């Protein structure tokens, strides 16, 4: 019943740094409150829930000691309030989109070193709690780093990203799904907007995409916009937009309303690296403020545990 904000990249003057810190929301008293932080720091790290864990899954730190991509991952108790490391993913993966599907948690996309500075990933690999294995499985069809990755009747989408390989468009309005009974991709239709960066969640039966970057020609634009698919009309829709233009934001949903954390505002004016948090309620079409985080947190992995 409590959002998990875990770790992300404080660039704000004070901070000025990757996070290990995590805090967690609860919607009774609108406050957030301390958790205890991960043994690794952690910006563009995929989080996700599975049988009363948090796991945070790769990331970044763009220290200049020690690995810079991180195939690390750990799982957070909340019983006895610890962190411990369970085995590393194949790849080492940032901006990595998590989601859990049918016990097992995948790890789609996302971006490694290179010699000539990072590659972006098409590959995906699945990890399974019981024998504390990752595996292999298809990859997406587009290299995808900052990609949205929700779960909605039994399929994984993709949504969005940043291509930064060659050829094709480096900001992506393309939505890709997953079928675990054939091991196969498959497109769907693409959003209206290109967004990088873009924070998913589905709430009654809908996919939402939420902010992001849309570094194409005609925009250049951090967005505040938020589309929404119905995947009996293989339609996406705008819906209201948020107060703050975020990218790199968590999505979360809880108690009925999609919640927006962190993230990076590039607009002019106002905090770049965000602490603030907003809500939304579909059956109003508004979006609304609630209590900011303790920290600013750019890249921040965010789940409901």
């Amino acid at each position: 019943g409590r959002i998990y904000a875990v770790g992300g990249y404080d660039g704000s003057p004070d901070g000025h740094t990757h996070l290990n810190s995590v805090e967690a929301y609860d919607p009774e008293t609108d406050t957030w409150s301390l958790v205890a932080p991960m043994k690794t720091r952690r910006s563009g790290v995929g989080v996700a829930v599975l049988d009363g864990r948090i796991y945070a899954v790769g990331g970044y730190d763009g220290s200049p000691d020690g690995h810079t991509h991180l195939n690390s991952v750990e799982a957070y108790d909340p019983e006895t309030d610890t962190w411990s490391l369970v085995a590393p993913m194949k790849t080492r993966r940032s901006g990595v989109g998590v989601a859990v599907l049918d016990g097992r948690i995948y790890a789609v996309g996302g971006y490694d070193g290179s010699p000539d500075g990072h590659t972006h990933l098409n590959s995906v690999e699945a990890y399974d709690p019981e024998t504390d294995t990752w595996s292999l499985v298809a990859p997406m069809k587009t290299r995808r780093s900052g990609v949205g990755v929700a779960v909605l009747d039994g399929r994984i989408y993709a949504v969005g990203g940043y291509d930064g390989s060659p050829d094709g468009h480096t900001h992506l309005n393309s939505v890709e799904a997953y079928d675990p009974e054939t091991d196969t991709w498959s497109l769907v239709a693409p959003m209206k907007t290109r967004r990088s960066g873009v924070g998913v969640a589905v709430l009654d039966g809908r996919i939402y995409a939420v902010g992001g970057y849309d570094g194409s020609p005609d925009g250049h634009t951090h967005l505040n916009s938020v589309e929404a698919y119905d995947p009996e009309t293989d339609t996406w829709s705008l819906v209201a937009p948020m107060k703050t233009r975020r990218s790199g934001v968590g999505v979360a949903v809880l108690d009925g309303r999609i919640y927006a954390v962190g993230g990076y505002d590039g607009s002019p004016d106002g905090h770049t690296h965000l602490n603030s948090v907003e809500a939304y309620d579909p059956e109003t079409d508004t979006w609304s403020l609630v209590a900011p985080m303790k920290t600013r947190r750019s890249g921040v992995g965010v789940a409901v545990l």
